């Protein structure tokens, strides 16, 4: 499986690692890829797309790298299963509610409730691992 993410301070990156840990514990392999090193062609062969990005700007996806990536794959993911996650700060998840609506609008099936964690996953570490285990059971 593959997990693609963007992280500005490491919060979402740590979530990605924990999610991968859950998938591995369930007995499956998975690679974590920073959005800047993703190969869209290889990624589209995946059964499930696991995507993560922290809340940036005014409750939007990161603009210089992550958003263009989503825009690029948007026309080629109809029917694909997706799992969404990310870290946020002072808001209450607006960027994620919009991210989920967007992916659904592209025809994707959002498999689980998106996982959002405030700042660094501290107390939420097991939650991240469990999210990975849920995706591995798909
Ligand atoms: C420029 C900027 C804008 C942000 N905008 C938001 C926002 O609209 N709402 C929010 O909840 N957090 C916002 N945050 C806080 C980040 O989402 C939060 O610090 C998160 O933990 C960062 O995760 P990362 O290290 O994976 O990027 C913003 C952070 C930065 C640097």
């Amino acid at each position: 499986m593959k997990i693609v993410y963007w992280s500005g301070t490491g919060n979402t990156e740590k979530m990605a690692e924990l999610i991968a840990k859950g998938i591995i514990e369930s007995g499956k392999d998975v690679n974590t890829i920073n959005v800047s090193d993703v190969n869209i062609d290889e990624l589209l062969n995946e059964d499930i797309l696991i995507l993560g990005c922290s809340a940036m700007g005014d409750e939007v996806l990161e603009e210089s790298e992550f958003e263009p990536f989503i825009e690029e794959i948007s026309t080629k993911i109809s029917g694909k299963k997706v799992a969404l996650f990310g870290s946020y700060g002072w808001g209450d998840g607006k960027w994620m509610r919009d991210f989920e609506e967007r992916m659904n609008g592209y025809g994707c099936v959002v498999v689980e409730t998106p996982l959002i964690v405030q700042n660094e996953p501290d107390e939420a570490e097991q939650d991240c691992i469990e999210f990975g285990k849920k995706i591995a059971a798909i």
